């Protein structure tokens, strides 16, 4: 169609899949090889990128091209990886992927919402679909195509380091919650055929169903092991909401480490190939995740050319490395070179790896737009990520006794109040996991609001407010307080340094709840990523919130406290007893909660 050096591929007008077609046509062992192949910014250099015509690049937690790094140094960053891809002699564009989980959480001022377990807390899906379109412009603003998410894990015990990147035990509320991938992606056409991909333009990201298939299952939540479950429970509770992403076109599909029945999820080729691709018609890429095929042996790592060969023979198109590019890619080449892999499986991937790159526009647009810099922490999208915070915030108690007048809502004029905790003036432990580092951090991490912050803007300007992190019973008694808003919690994490077998939350937590609320009546506010042992905290408090990870936006907790709006939100996760009872999920048979699914106090808007 019409100039003398006209390439089919290289024409926008033309069907994707004919495009694709042109293009595979054309390519090399080493230009195919090089597609499935994604690294770590930090070992890609325009040599390395060129000469083995890699597919595409990722940063893992905190790989970053510097701290406090701008918009636009994300975008310059990108778009020089991007040069180097597109002078190859095919200039297939690379895709870019990052773990934009709650937000564009490794940036330095971008908006940081709720993780998953509180937005499972909210019952929005439409809220969590806006969190996606939000996410997908602090995405672009940083020139990045591809988040690694949604994470739709359905946690069935707590004790997974993992629980509070689950929207829910129950399988229905992550398949509403699947409403994060038309508003990071688009909504897909009316025509739609389930399980092809889709991504609407430029200012729209891939997303990535996480982590297949069941990642939330496995034996006393240990992170990355077995899930033991038959496969009709599997196909009850881990796998319905990826039919949803299927529906909903999710361009990709991240593998698990976990295994089910002892069979390595990297390996399984009748899951992976049989379920996914052959019987949802996943039409999308696989990827696999960090490290993930080398995780197939015991020893990690200790036999990688059966890693390649089982990974690849299983169905995965795509290979997050990350580092290891020339190993992997020298031992594909072999077992092709040998037949051991066909050049069916080959074709296979790279057809779904294009796929994707046609679909979302990524050969008309493959470099960034500064113009959507300014997107990074809006105020319009911490609006939304403070409407979330405060939608995702559960009251468990609300009065010591049933004749108490309620505390909450607490009055924003008072002559003196007291904000005490580890929690109450810490940016970074109300963010969690994932926010600038992968395990999180500390302090004043990122652009936010603490509660404390909170509690200065909201209150009536006669009203003084004291901060003391750890006071003492007399501190508390001597001061003259009208009420006291404590904030204690859970320290951040992530993965396997997250499996916690007690969910005891780090003192000083409870004895500063209990000096504080000894002296005055006290607002509890507990920061945590899934139920923790509660009873003690429960017995001191005049009234108590289940307030998750709620993020960048600490106003939303305040919002709430003060009456600015009603409390609405309702557990999505059993509130264990004890953690002797776990697991223990609604609709089990010995069901014992302290408090069970669905459970949340209200209270009316002042
Ligand atoms: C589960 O973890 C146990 C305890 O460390 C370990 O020995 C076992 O290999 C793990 N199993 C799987 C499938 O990952
Ligand atoms: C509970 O588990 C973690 C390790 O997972 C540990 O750091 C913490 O000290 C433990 N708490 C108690 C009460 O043993
Ligand atoms: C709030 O308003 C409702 C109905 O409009 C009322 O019936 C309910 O009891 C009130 N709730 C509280 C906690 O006062
Ligand atoms: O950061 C890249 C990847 O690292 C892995 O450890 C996690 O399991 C994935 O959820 C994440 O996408």
């Amino acid at each position: 169609h019409h100039a003398a050096d006209y390439v089919l591929y290289k024409d926008a007008t033309k069907p994707v899949e004919d495009r694709v077609a042109d293009l595979l046509g054309r390519m090399t062992l080493a230009e195919k090889i090089g597609q499935m192949t994604q690294i770590e910014r930090l070992v890609a250099t325009p040599d390395v990128l060129r000469d083995n015509f890699i597919g595409s690049l990722l940063s893992g937690g905190g790989s970053v091209p510097r701290k406090g790094a701008t918009a636009k140094e994300w975008q310059d960053m990108v778009d020089g990886f991007q040069k180097a891809c597109m002078s190859t002699r095919l200039g297939i564009p690379m895709i870019y992927g990052i773990d934009a989980v709650h937000g564009q959480n490794n940036v330095y001022g971008a908006t940081i919402f709720p993780h998953n377990v509180g937005l499972g807390a909210t019952r929005d899906p439409y809220l969590v679909k806006r969190i996606g379109e939000a996410t997908a412009l602090e995405v672009r603003a940083t020139g990045i195509q591809y988040a690694f998410a949604p994470c739709i894990a359905v946690c069935r015990d707590p004790r997974w380091g993992r629980c509070y990147e689950s929207y829910s035990e129950d399988r229905r509320i992550v398949q509403s919650m699947t409403e994060l991938i038309p508003g990071l992606q688009g909504d897909v056409p009316k025509d739609f055929t389930s399980g092809m991909p889709f991504v609407a333009g430029k200012n729209k990201v891939a997303a990535c169903a996480k982590h297949f298939v069941g990642d939330g299952g496995t034996v006393d939540g240990i992170n990355e092991n077995n899930t033991i479950i038959n496969r009709e429970g599997l196909m009850n509770i881990h796998m319905p909401a990826y039919k949803n992403a299927m529906d909903k076109g999710v361009s990709t599909v991240m593998i698990s480490y976990s295994s089910w029945n002892g069979v390595k999820m990297h390996a399984n080729q009748d899951l992976v190939t049989g379920y996914l691709k052959d019987t949802l018609k996943f039409k999308g890429f696989v990827i696999s995740d960090w490290e993930g095929i080398d995780r197939i042996t015991t020893p990690a790592g200790s036999d990688y050319s059966y890693s390649v060969k089982a990974s690849i023979l299983a169905g995965l198109d795509m290979i997050m490395v990350p580092n290891k590019y020339q190993q992997f890619i020298s031992i594909l080449t072999g077992h092709v070179n040998g037949g051991v892999i066909p050049m069916s499986r080959i074709d296979d991937a790279v057809t779904r790896i294009l796929r994707v790159k046609f679909t979302m526009g990524l050969f008309e647009n493959p470099y960034a737009d500064p113009a959507m810099a300014e997107q990074l922490g809006k105020q319009e999208h911490r609006d939304l990520a403070r409407e979330a915070a405060r939608k995702s915030l559960v009251l468990l108690k609300n009065g010591k006794t049933s004749t108490d007048a309620p505390l909450l809502p607490l009055p924003k004029k008072a002559p003196k109040i007291l904000v005490a905790g580890s929690h109450a003036d810490n940016l970074g432990y109300q963010c969690g996991g994932w926010t600038i580092e992968a395990q999180g951090d500390t302090g004043r991490t990122t652009v936010g609001t603490t509660i404390l912050e909170a509690v200065k803007a909201a209150v009536d300007p006669s009203t003084v407010v004291v901060f003391a992190e750890n006071p003492d019973a007399e501190f508390v008694k001597s001061g003259g307080f009208s009420y006291a808003i404590v904030a204690v919690g859970e320290h951040p994490y992530t993965e396997t340094k997250g499996d916690n077998l007690n969910l005891t939350i780090p003192e000083p937590g409870l004895s500063t709840v209990q000096a504080v609320c000894g002296g005055v009546r006290c607002a509890t506010v507990l920061i945590s990523g899934r139920p923790v042992v509660v009873q003690p905290l429960l017995a001191a408090s005049d009234a108590l919130v289940a307030a998750w990870l709620p993020g960048s936006e600490g106003q939303g907790v305040t919002d709430a406290l003060f009456g600015d709006f009603g409390f609405t939100g309702r557990l999505p996760r059993t509130w264990f007893k004890s953690v002797d009872q776990l697991p223990m999920n609604v609709g089990d048979a010995h069901y014992d909660p302290l408090f069970r699914l669905g459970y949340g106090l209200t209270t009316n808007a002042t």
